[PDB]
């Protein structure tokens, strides 16, 4: 009897002490690795607005708002997660019982309610394991292939952890029954605890004689399994247990979408007019990723939520947001001895596994390189991204895939000088003519000559911004592209009908650089953005920050002029034409008098969270809006973002074709909100219709749908030169008033 009395403590304590040495030896090692990355300046090192960071950390972690969006797995994880917190109380009882069998949680160790929660969660976690187990059996990668949410994931490590949770419950159940039989009335939860009472009933026949050994065997298993399970987690892909709460603390706010962060080197922003000799552009090796970058890599849960939504992955291309993180994460660990200084420096779509081990070959691999180069990330993976944002919008742990993808592009374009040959034409056209098409700058104001109403042009006829409300910014697409130019005229006509006083910079405009920045060429973007910020700033001289209004017809201008120029000192209030037109129809300025489908632009919908305004215009125009199977924040890319408009799709199905086939199945009329969405979808309709041998679907812009519904017969738009005459009158009147006074 006494042998079991003391043996419980002798085995229990040494197991804890021995394991905590190994467990604590790796916690320092992981910390020594995650903190070995480059430091960060963004948001004061991801520390500004601290109070709001824990506010989202608690809501996203404990509330699981970010995670419950996927119903079946999120709900199961909710009980799996909260169970761990509750079962933590059990381990306190188990450890204390070693010192004395009468031990119980002093303050609450006999409260009947706490027993119900432990028992309720003791089986709720069991369901969580089953629900997770069923999903992987149904979605088996070997049975489904690339369509599987778990393709490329390490299935071996996922089942290993699920098995250990089962043992913890199985050992937990055995202890509860054994404890009741041995302790009897002295058992802490003598009342309630149905799951603990249930076990005692089945274990009762063995009697107190047998259960004396069962309790000790069960207990040592409960502590032993946990300690053995603790070591597995630290050395397994399950690291998101402790890192996930931290990766959400330092998350990019409000989300990992929107503007592209300025480049920094070793904790300092790069001065592009005087970059330092040691300045590093982009990220050409795993050591260039910041300490936050390493945290993202290790926090990946390999859930595949991002992968199931990637336009590139689902159209047959090697790119996968999951595998990019996994390949970077695995490369990070494989190269760890060289990063930490321990050694002196010397599935087919998963690029890391091309070179394995931590030998010298791992240290010499390019971060981005073809198979013959052994690179971790194939160039087709890197250049297949469209910057749609489906991965970032979907990550429960806020990994910000786009930041890593375009930070690697920055190295290729700006340092390595390697990029698809189709971007070479883009950069030469932008840097010589100011537009990606390479057309003459003098032809920018041609679209003004093709309309029959007055569109004042700053510098050309009107000398100042006085008396005007909005700067209408067209962009290269709205001035040079035949189909996009159609929308620009419609928007200008709508504003004139609504009476909004506006002007256009005309030939003083140049490319914003959204394609230039997201292709990785930030030398070009800073060269183009600086010209636009300076050009616009002169227009708004003497204009209060509130009145510095801009209206754009492209989500990319909306995203760049509004969110990325402020990094250069801008304070512009830019609004997409759908928002401006929506509140004009709201304000009864515009009076509109079979089904239609709307394609959400990823830079309008997903990045800038503009969903209701474009759809209200569609409804206000009298047509019936039919949502696609994939729409709103789960919309699909047409393949135009991230400079993919200028490259060519060699691999797999064409993204615009996949979207168009879905769009045409929904309705025969498609409404878009971007110059590039219209071009891609319109081109896709030509391919899809020809393949299907059916009449082409009508692709229009939400501005054109609104205009067609207006009864413009009663409206007389301003005659050409009307704004010029007013400018002369105001200028002449002011001159006369001052001349006659002085
Ligand atoms: C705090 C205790 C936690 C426990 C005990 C726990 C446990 C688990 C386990 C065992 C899985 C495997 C699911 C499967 O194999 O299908 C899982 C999945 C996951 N966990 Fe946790 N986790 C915890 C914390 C967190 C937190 C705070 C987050 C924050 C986002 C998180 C995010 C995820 C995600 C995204 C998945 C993937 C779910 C899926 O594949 O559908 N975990 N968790
Ligand atoms: C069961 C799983 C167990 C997981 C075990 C491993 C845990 C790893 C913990 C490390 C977490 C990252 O820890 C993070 O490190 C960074 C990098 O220095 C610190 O960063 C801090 O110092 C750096 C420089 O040293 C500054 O640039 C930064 O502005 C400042 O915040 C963060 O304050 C800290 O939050
Ligand atoms: S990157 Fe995020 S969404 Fe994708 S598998 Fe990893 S944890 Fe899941
Ligand atoms: S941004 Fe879109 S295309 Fe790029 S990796 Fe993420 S999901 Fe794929």
């Amino acid at each position: 009897a006494h042998t079991l009395e003391v043996s419980r403590l002798i085995i229990g304590l040494l197991m804890t002490a021995i394991v905590l040495v190994f467990a604590a030896k790796r916690v320092l090692w992981l910390t020594k690795l995650i903190r070995s990355g480059q430091k960060t300046l963004d948001e004061n090192g991801r520390k500004n607005d601290l109070q709001k960071r824990i506010t989202t950390q608690i809501t996203e972690v404990f509330g699981q708002t970010r995670l419950l969006r996927w119903s079946v797995p999120g709900i199961a994880h909710f009980f799996t997660m909260w169970g761990f917190f509750v079962l933590a109380s059990v381990y306190l009882e188990a450890y204390g019982v070693l010192f004395d069998p009468e031990f119980h949680i002093p303050f609450i160790g006999r409260w009947p309610v706490l027993g119900f929660l432990q028992d309720f969660f003791a089986v709720a976690v069991l369901l969580g394991i089953i629900v997770f187990a069923i999903i992987r059996v149904v979605r088996e990668p070997k049975k489904i292939g690339r369509d599987s949410r778990f393709y490329g994931s390490h299935t071996g490590g996922a089942w290993e952890i699920l098995f250990m949770i089962f043992l913890v419950i199985a050992t937990y159940a055995l202890f509860r029954g054994a404890a009741v039989n041995t302790l009897g009335e002295r058992f802490p939860y003598q009342s309630g605890a149905f799951f603990s009472d249930f076990m005692a009933w089945i274990l009762r026949p063995l009697g107190a004689t047998a259960n004396m050994w069962i309790e000790t065997v069960a207990l040592m298993g409960h502590i032993g399994v946990m300690l053995v399970f603790l070591l597995i987690v630290l050395h397994s892909k399950h690291l998101h247990i402790g890192l996930a709460p931290i990766n959400v603390t330092f998350k990019r706010l409000p989300n990992g979408l929107g503007p592209l962060l300025p480049m920094e080197s070793n904790g300092e922003y790069i001065d592009f007019e005087d970059p330092a000799e040691d300045a590093v552009f982009g990220k050409g090796k795993i050591e260039d990723f910041t300490w936050k970058g390493y945290l993202d890599f290790t926090t990946c849960t390999e859930c595949g939520r991002c992968q199931s939504q990637c336009p590139a992955w689902n159209t047959g291309k090697p790119l996968s947001p999951k595998l990019v993180i996994m390949n970077l994460r695995d490369h990070m660990f494989a190269k760890a001895p060289y990063i930490l200084g321990e050694k002196p420096s010397p599935v087919p779509e998963s690029g890391f596994e091309r070179i394995l081990g931590s030998g010298p070959e791992q240290a010499l691999r390019p971060l981005v390189g073809t198979e013959e180069q052994g690179g971790v990330i194939d160039p087709d993976v890197l250049w297949s991204c469209t910057n749609c944002g489906a991965c970032v919008e979907q990550c429960p742990v806020d990994i910000e895939h786009i930041d890593h993808i375009v930070d690697m592009r920055r190295y290729q374009v700006m340092v390595e000088s390697e990029f698809p040959g189709e971007l070479g034409v883009l950069f030469k056209n932008l840097e010589t003519k100011g537009n990606p098409w390479g057309q003459n700058a003098k032809d920018r104001t041609n679209w003004i000559d093709e309309v029959d109403f007055d569109v004042p042009v700053y510098g050309e006829d009107v000398d100042s911004f006085d008396g005007f409300e909005y700067l209408f910014w067209v962009g290269c697409a709205g001035a040079y592209e035949d189909r996009a130019k159609k929308t620009t005229k419609a928007v200008a006509e709508l504003l004139a009908t609504a009476g909004v006083k506006f002007l256009v910079l005309g030939t003083g405009e140049t490319c914003t650089g959204d394609s230039a920045r997201r292709s990785g060429n930030e030398f070009l973007f800073q060269q183009l953005a600086a010209q636009n910020v300076e050009t616009i700033n002169e227009l708004f001289e003497g204009v209060e920050t509130v009145d510095r209004k801009i209206v754009v017809t492209c989500p990319h201008c909306f995203n760049t002029i509004g969110r990325e120029y402020p990094q250069l000192g801008a304070n512009y209030s830019v609004v997409h034409h759908t928002q401006l037109l929506n509140r004009l129809v709201r304000d009864k300025k515009l009076v509109p008098v079979q089904p239609v489908t709307y394609h959400d632009p990823c830079f309008l919908g997903r990045h800038n969270k503009v969903y209701e305004a474009p759809r209200e215009l569609v409804e206000a125009s009298g047509v019936t809006l039919k949502e696609m199977p994939r729409h709103a924040d789960r919309g699909l890319c047409c393949g135009a973002g991230g400079a993919r408009m200028w490259m060519e799709e060699h691999i797999g199905k064409r993204v615009n074709v996949e979207r168009t086939e879905e769009a045409m199945d929904t309705a025969s009329t498609i409404a878009t909100g971007c110059p590039f969405c219209r071009v891609m979808i319109t081109d896709g309709v030509d391919d899809v219709a020809a393949s299907r041998n059916v009449e082409k679907a009508e692709v229009l812009d939400v501005a054109q749908l609104l205009l067609n519904s207006l009864d413009t017969s009663k409206v007389t738009l301003p005659e050409k030169g009307t704004a010029a005459k007013e400018s002369e009158k105001r200028a002449a009147a002011r001159a006369e008033a001052e001349a006659k006074a002085e």
